[PDB]
């Protein structure tokens, strides 16, 4: 046989819905006017909210937003389902087009609580990782600590993702898989990385004039990267739209209960491994089911295909 490079067309996308049943056609958000993609990796956060979810019981949710889901993939081309994984409300879904079914191998998935406790699912990570052709590709789905003075606990909820999320092995004699451990990983989720030091007032303003370079300078992802206290060698695109969170639900306000929250930047997509080429990076502001907006990319990733020759003599 025989072996070469070619670029596969992979969708990302992250959404926080807030503990809410889907109302909404997901089409504006899974396959707004781009053409179709070779591989759908869509996340979710707050997918119930529930008591009973957190408990880690069953939840209806689950089939409501994978159905909203698969009916919001392109129209041109028939999906094969490859991948669910759900802890509590974070949930990850792969497909691949039909055509790419044969060639995807050694799916596993896992999930880590970083929650209630250090431990429990409010909070963490879900991974699904695969063999496409002959590259190794790892999709991981975090919602890490919430509000503004906790860039620690995210920076820590990050750090015991990595170390226990572990993959199994064809092979036992060799160590566990672990999410570093391949050619390619997209890493997205309600990271939820807040503004630091500027005020609420400040921060819609400087929103509101549409400067996301000062903005950006005072983003805690941004900052904690810098100190290479997260995230090393992950690269993220500018930041073209506004801030994904916090809205009024069923709205484009800004969150106007008691909380007063201020916006930022929670929801992410970030990249790491050779052959990445971004070619959007997007908020979608008409889906107002939850108080965060939804967020999409779109990369071309070369993958290692090995091939029969047709005859050539
Ligand atoms: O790349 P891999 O390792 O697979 O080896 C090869 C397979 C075929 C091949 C094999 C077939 O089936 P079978 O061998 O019977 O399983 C085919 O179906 P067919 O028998 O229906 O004709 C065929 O026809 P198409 O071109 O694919 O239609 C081509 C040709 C190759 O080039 P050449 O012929 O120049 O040597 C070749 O490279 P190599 O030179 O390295 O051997
Ligand atoms: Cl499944």
């Amino acid at each position: 046989m025989y072996t070469y490079i070619q670029n596969f067309r992979f969708f990302a996308g992250t959404y926080n819905v807030n503990g809410q049943s889907p109302k909404e056609c997901l089409r504006l958000w899974l396959s707004n006017g781009i053409q179709a993609p070779d591989v759908y990796c869509v996340g979710f956060q707050e997918l119930d909210l529930s008591k009973e979810a957190f408990f880690f019981h069953d939840t209806p949710k689950e089939e409501e937003w994978f159905k909203a889901v698969s009916e919001g993939l392109h129209p041109d081309a028939k999906y094969a389902k490859v991948k669910l994984i759900r802890l509590v409300g974070i949930m990850l879904l792969l497909y691949v087009k039909q055509e790419h079914a044969a060639y995807i191998s050694e799916v596993e998935a896992e999930t880590v609580g970083t929650g209630i406790m250090g431990r429990m699912g409010n909070k963490g990570g879900v991974a699904i990782r695969f063999q496409f052709h002959n590259t190794s590709i790892c999709v991981v789905n975090s919602h890490l600590a919430a509000h503004i003075e906790e860039y620690e606990r995210r920076n820590q909820d990050y750090k015991d993702i990595c170390s226990r999320m572990q993959f199994c092995q064809p092979d036992p004699s060799l160590p566990p898989l672990t999410i570093s451990n391949h050619d390619v990983i997209l890493w997205l989720g309600d990271l939820n990385y807040r503004i630091e030091e500027l005020d609420v007032e400040k921060v819609k303003k400087l929103i509101e004039e549409k400067d996301f370079q000062m903005l950006y300078a005072y983003d805690q992802l941004k900052i904690q990267v810098a100190a290479k206290t997260v995230f090393e060698g992950f690269t993220e695109g500018e930041l073209t739209f506004q801030p994904t969170y916090k809205y009024d639900t069923g709205s484009d306000d800004w969150d106007t209960s008691e909380k007063c929250r201020a916006p930022a930047w929670c929801d992410r997509i970030l990249w790491k491994g050779k052959n990445i080429t971004q070619l959007s990076y997007q908020s979608h502001m008409a889906l107002k089911t939850s108080d965060h907006k939804p967020v999409s990319s779109v990369f071309d990733i070369g993958v290692r295909v090995v091939a029969h020759h047709h005859h050539h003599h």
